[PDB]
């Protein structure tokens, strides 16, 4: 019957396997061809292209490849630079660009071709705020990781001119196994209420030698910014009465999305797991339920545009695609339950501002839920 | 070669078109975006690219064909400091434009762990003229000392 072809281009070091995000990329065409309700008369076909991290240049050849094969869309790469090229590129020729990572808008930017899954900064922030509110805590440190860890928390850092907050900025060297000097001036410090800014494999190595520092007692409370808690080992920390609250964007209490988690953990999980880690085994990241749930909103928007079809567009020319203005007018304006709860952009810069998360927080039986956030409530906890 | 401004792919097909007449370096354009995206085109290339603005080091970028006449943010920063200091102040308000004005005084907003100067940090809107409700609030704060 009727055939569309998405790109994909996926970032990696050194050689295979295959990551989690062309994984999940794969596995949700697989499923939706297999869905007799969604694109029931059309079946999707993909390209997919691997390039080094940090190669814009190979990136900006891949994709004009990709382009030329005829694509609906260009499941671009991850990382900021690769991904503003990639943008411009499909915004030249009109093709959407969907990306699944946050990285940083500049204003001054026309680009229109692309939409985000990744829950903005600017929401997350906020959500943050709340909760430490809601702890009526007055003192907190923030730690973070890298630069751009400030700008995720730059509606907290501004918070003690308006509210009573005093707050301690530090930073995480390179390698969380030289953060006992920092972990030592914070314990003299008695910062006992502290957010940690950083990806969860640093988290997972922080609370390591925050365990050796006599630091995960009941008199710590540690906030987490990564979404990806929910991943982290926590059997080590469980018995010793820590307070560990973060938040969680993937919705495992719903019963459909957990027996998907599953299916994904059987084709992954039988692959290399890691021993010293500190994370589970074949947990479903949030870089790649985004990645699926892409896959997902822009068919929605594919199946209300029968006519539409790939055209095979040159990189020389600066003749843009004709369905693309209406192809990237459906998929900001699609709606969609996936792995990660309500899925709707906003309708003036594309990016995903409204989202549901779950809060949850270490009780001794593990990670639980304990609430939920939306912009329009602020929280919602089940006290 | 001119360009419009955050047109990357522009920068692109400039910078291969300026390989192709033959050059020793392309002295590449100066904003974030269409600057990274000449920079790796000249890394594969192994022609230099000489900036003159500041943008972003990633470290896990591997690029090495350039270099970059911008005093280096990091040393900025101790020099904001290091003035700071001097001055004797203990209490600073800190306003920045954008984002990246954050990251230009990184050093200096960690500073209130190590030495004793509490700070406030606030934002400037869009434009100045929307400036006057932030400036209301510094002076009803007596924030008098201001970067």
């Amino acid at each position: 019957t009727h055939v569309l072809r998405f790109g994909g281009i996926f970032e990696y070091v050194e050689s295979g396997p295959m990551g989690a995000e062309e994984l999940a990329f794969r596995f949700a065409v697989n499923t939706i061809n297999r869905n007799r309700t969604l694109l029931p008369n059309t079946t999707l076909t993909y390209d997919t292209q691997k390039i080094n991290l940090y190669d814009s240049f190979e990136a900006s050849k891949k994709a004009c490849d990709q382009l030329s094969l005829g694509v609906a869309a260009i499941f671009g790469p991850s990382h900021s630079s690769s991904a503003n090229a990639v943008q411009s590129i499909c915004n030249a020729l009109g093709v959407p660009h969907i990306q699944t990572r946050w990285k940083h808008q500049v204003s001054d930017n026309k680009d229109s071709f692309y939409v985000s899954l990744y829950p903005d900064f600017s929401s997350l922030s906020r959500a943050i705020l709340d909760l430490v509110q809601f702890f009526k805590w007055k003192t907190v440190t923030v730690v973070y990781d890298d630069s751009t860890g400030l700008i995720r928390l730059q509606e907290l850092i501004k918070a003690p001119s308006r509210y009573n907050l005093r707050l301690k900025i530090r930073q995480l060297p390179a390698d969380t196994k030289d953060a006992k000097p920092l972990l030592k001036e914070m314990k003299r410090g008695k910062e006992f209420h502290v957010i940690f800014d950083c990806s969860h494999e640093m988290a997972a190595g922080i609370l390591k030698q925050a365990l050796a520092m006599g630091m995960m007692t009941e008199y710590y409370h540690y906030i987490f910014t990564t979404l990806d808690l929910f991943a982290l080992d926590v059997e080590p920390y469980r018995y010793s009465g820590v307070n560990m609250t973060g938040f969680r964007i993937l919705n495992t209490e719903n019963t459909q999305v957990s027996s998907i988690i599953e299916k994904w953990s059987m084709e992954r999980l039988q692959a290399p797991p890691k021993p010293d880690s500190g994370l589970l085994d074949g947990f479903m990241t949030t870089d790649a339920a985004l990645m699926y749930d892409a896959v997902h909103v822009v068919s929605v928007a594919v199946q209300q545009f029968p006519q539409m079809t790939v055209s095979s567009l040159q990189c020389n020319r600066h003749k843009p695609w004709r369905f693309g203005t209406r192809f990237m007018s459906l998929i900001k304006e699609a709606h969609w339950e996936g792995l990660t709860g309500r899925i709707t952009f906003n309708k003036t810069n594309g990016l995903r501002t409204d989202f549901d998360l779950d809060v949850i927080s270490l009780k001794e039986e593990g990670l639980e839920k304990i609430g939920t956030w939306d912009p329009a409530s602020g929280l919602n906890m089940t006290e």
